[PDB]
């Protein structure tokens, strides 16, 4: 799926107006990926942890060629993919993907 | 933000109708848990790509007093690097955690 099938996942499971599936899927990175740029934690169910965190601010290796460094960390994206998907992954399609 | 918050940041960015913020983002984690799970290539525009791959693990017992079994049951739901929330977090003030 993808911000545009997703629109279809909640023009279906939703449907009512398909009020801006592809309105508010285009928002939703807007707000996904913004809202980490606007300072906010989003939390999906369990599985998206939306959350920015720093962990670097620096990377010019030293007068050779490959000894980069990195020393300060600015704002990053601690969120992850949690087991919500996984333990409903383990439940569809996971031996499918086995075999 | 949650499976509320973002409902609003969808329903304002919506507002044609809060079709049913409730029930989209409600089912847009169980759709995006749940299609992951599906077994499909679950994604957001160019930043986030939730992938599920049959995988597995064990040898952490259960039934007894845990700590010593021999199972294998774990899909991968894998994931992306949207640089677009992470490029958008230079626009918080990614140095300002830097420094």
């Amino acid at each position: 799926m993808n911000k545009t099938e997703l629109i279809k996942a909640i023009a279906q499971d939703t449907g009512l107006t398909q009020v801006s599936v592809s309105k508010m899927l285009a928002s939703f990175e807007k707000i996904i990926t913004e809202t980490v740029a606007k300072g906010d934690k989003v939390q999906l169910t369990g599985f998206l942890n939306i959350k920015p965190v720093a962990r670097q601010a620096r990377k010019g290796f030293n007068p050779q060629t490959q000894e980069a460094l990195e020393i300060a960390p600015s704002v990053g994206v601690s969120v992850k993919p949690g087991e919500s998907l996984k333990k409903a992954a383990e439940g569809l399609k996971y031996e499918d993907f086995a075999k």
